[PDB]
C-alpha cells in the first residue's frame, strides 16, 4: 500500500534535493508541493502527487484553503502527456481523476492524468446545457454510476479546488469526503466540468473516478 509514497518521499524528492534529478519522477517541485510521475499503466498516463503526506480523498487537509489545488496542478501537468505523445494533445482528450480508498490500492494522494474515454467525452458534450454551477446528477450517469456534475470556469478553479467546492456545496459530502471519487474534464465552451461519484453497494460503485478514463487513448 505504500510503494507510491515511498517512491515520492524516498526516491524522487531526495534525488531532486540532492542532485536536482527528479528520477524516477518527471518533475519534482518541493516549493509548490507536488511531483509528477509516469504511470506504469498506459502510454501517456502520469500521476500527480503531493511532496508530503496526504493519503487520498478522505484526508482532512483537502478541505483546508491553504492546501495546493492539486487538480489545477494536474491540469497543468497534462503537458507531460503531450511530451510522451510527441505532439500537442488536445485539451478535449485529457481527463483528471482520483479514486476513493475502495477504488484504489495506494495510500498516497494521486491524480490520474490520462485520456478520457470516447463514450464519456460524447456523453459529457451532449449534456453541456444541462451542466450548471449547482451540483446535480449528470443525466444518464457514467459507466452505470451516478455522477454529480458541476460547471466551473478556470477563474473559479484558481480560487478553490474541486474538493473545497464539493465540501462547501454538496449535502453531507463534507463528513464523507473519503466516500467520493472526483474527476475533471474540460467542456466545449472552455469551461470545465467537475464530476463526483459516491461509493454505492447496489450499483457496485467503488467510487473509482478513473473509470471514465481510457489509458489506451483511443480518442487520439
Amino acid at each position: 500500500s505504500d510503494t507510491l509514497r515511498k517512491i515520492v518521499l524516498e526516491e524522487c524528492l531526495p534525488n531532486q534535493q540532492q542532485n536536482q534529478n527528479p528520477s524516477p519522477c518527471a518533475e519534482v517541485k518541493p516549493n509548490a508541493g507536488y511531483v509528477v510521475l509516469k504511470d506504469l499503466n498506459g502510454p501517456l498516463q502520469y500521476l500527480l502527487m503531493p511532496t508530503y503526506r496526504i493519503n487520498g480523498t478522505e484526508s482532512p487537509l483537502l478541505t483546508d484553503p491553504s492546501t495546493p489545488n492539486f487538480f489545477w496542478l494536474a491540469w497543468q501537468a497534462r503537458d507531460f502527456m503531450s511530451k510522451k505523445y510527441g505532439q500537442p494533445v488536445p485539451d478535449r482528450a485529457v481527463s483528471l481523476a482520483i479514486n476513493s480508498r475502495t477504488g484504489r490500492t495506494q495510500n498516497h494522494f494521486h491524480i490520474h492524468i490520462s485520456c478520457i474515454r470516447p463514450d464519456v467525452r460524447e456523453q459529457l458534450d451532449n449534456n453541456l446545457a444541462n451542466i450548471s454551477s449547482r451540483w446535480l446528477p449528470l443525466p444518464g450517469g457514467l459507466r452505470g454510476h451516478e455522477y454529480l456534475a458541476r460547471r466551473v470556469t478556470e477563474s473559479e478553479l484558481v480560487q478553490r479546488s474541486p474538493f473545497m467546492m464539493l465540501a462547501e456545496e454538496v449535502p453531507e459530502a463534507r463528513e464523507h469526503m473519503g466516500s467520493y471519487g472526483l474527476a475533471m474534464v474540460r467542456q466545449s465552451d472552455n469551461s470545465f466540468v467537475l464530476l463526483a461519484t459516491q461509493r454505492n453497494l447496489l450499483t457496485l460503485n467503488r467510487a473509482s473516478a478513473e473509470e471514465i478514463q481510457d489509458h489506451q487513448c483511443e480518442i487520439l
